[PDB]
């Protein structure tokens, strides 16, 4: 890579790895549209397997960006509308608190306090129905944002109903395949297990556990190469040949709600660029990212703004990931690690690198 990129990436990531004691890491910087890869350490400590450009990492909540885009694609296909009430797709949700909660509320965590996690006892579809029927909102719909896997997770599940495809089939055929993300998976196949890194939590090798709506909220695994391609696709949706997917990507970056300096998209979150780094580095900390925040509706939503810092953080028990890009500058970065480490450290590093590249 150009020495400038090499130096800023190495001078930023090396210290990070040492300070956070990250076992393995892969980074992709997209510059002027082209990707540059970097890898360090181990994908599997016990078996001494190094991280490579083919290593699969658990994306955790970065998976929500795929869910948001698949939803946008369904909207573009005319299969669903964000203004549709949730009950249109799950008639069994007859409890009165659901009157007024639309797919937009689910996709943007504004339904009124749906919980962060779907309880572990929820297995079956009937367990899931019971959970949503019995849930009592703390707030009226569209008034407060509370980051929640049970919110966007239900959005993902309902968004694919009309297609008659399973969430996984829809994601593979409508998003992964068209974008040639051939090493991106919701369920890692046996043939690819050789590439699946282990996550590390308190020194122990771990993988994410199965859970209700896991695919929709935090279940994607991918390589640094496929994630770089995912960033390029979101940076330049007009290059995408499949019409509804090009549109879906744009809808995922539309600004639906504003809370402080942040705007909520579908999966993606955005801020105006140039951004105040303290506004995002600090904002990333679960202290602010997962807090209850009043939201102002953007009526109507603002179409994707090129001068934006677009990003998403994600973690599983053993992995920490981060993606950020600036359309206007054709610049982006992906940081994948097999240790969940503080969000602020991720954002600080990404900002240092991207700011240095203009």
């Amino acid at each position: 890579a150009p020495q400038q990129i090499n130096d800023i990436v190495h001078r930023t990531i090396t210290p990070l790895i040492e300070q956070q004691k990250i076992p393995g890491m892969a980074v992709a910087v997209i510059y002027q549209g082209k990707p540059y890869y970097f890898t360090w350490g181990y994908a599997d400590i016990a078996k001494k397997q190094p991280v490579t450009q083919q290593t699969l990492f658990e994306l955790g909540s970065v998976s929500k960006t795929f869910t948001g885009v698949l939803g946008g694609d369904a909207i573009a296909r005319g299969e669903i509308k964000l203004s549709d009430p949730t009950t249109k797709y799950w008639p069994e949700l007859t409890a009165k608190q659901w009157n007024g909660i639309t797919l937009l509320h689910l996709a943007t965590y504004t339904a009124g306090g749906l919980p962060l996690q779907v309880p572990d006892e929820v297995k079956s579809s009937s367990d899931l129905l019971r959970f949503y029927q019995n849930w009592q909102p703390a707030w009226a719909p569209g008034t407060q944002r509370l980051y929640a896997n049970s919110s966007i997770g239900l959005f993902g599940a309902l968004a694919v109903k009309p297609s008659g495809l399973s969430f996984e089939q829809a994601m593979q055929t409508r998003v992964f395949q068209p974008l040639k993300l051939n090493h991106t998976w919701i369920n890692v196949p046996p043939a690819e297990e050789k590439n699946y890194a282990w996550g590390y939590r308190e020194g122990k090798a771990v993988h994410v556990s199965p859970g209700a709506l896991d695919a929709e909220a935090y279940g994607v695994k991918s390589t640094i190469e496929d994630m770089a391609r995912w960033v390029q696709s979101n940076l330049k949706p007009l290059d995408i040949n499949e019409k509804t997917l090009q549109q879906g990507i744009q809808l995922a970056q539309s600004r639906y709600w504003q809370t402080g300096d942040m705007y909520q998209g579908l999966g993606w979150e955005m801020l105006d660029w140039p951004v105040n780094p303290d506004s995002i580095i600090n904002g990333s900390d679960n202290k602010i990212a997962l807090a209850a925040r009043p939201v102002k509706a953007i009526t109507p939503p603002t179409p994707a703004v090129r001068a934006s810092w677009v990003h998403k953080t994600g973690a599983t028990g053993g992995f920490g990931s981060y993606v950020a890009f600036i359309p206007e500058k054709e610049l982006g970065i992906v940081m994948l690690a097999n240790k969940n480490y503080p969000n602020p450290a991720r954002v600080d590093a990404a900002w240092q690198i991207l700011n240095a590249l203009q």
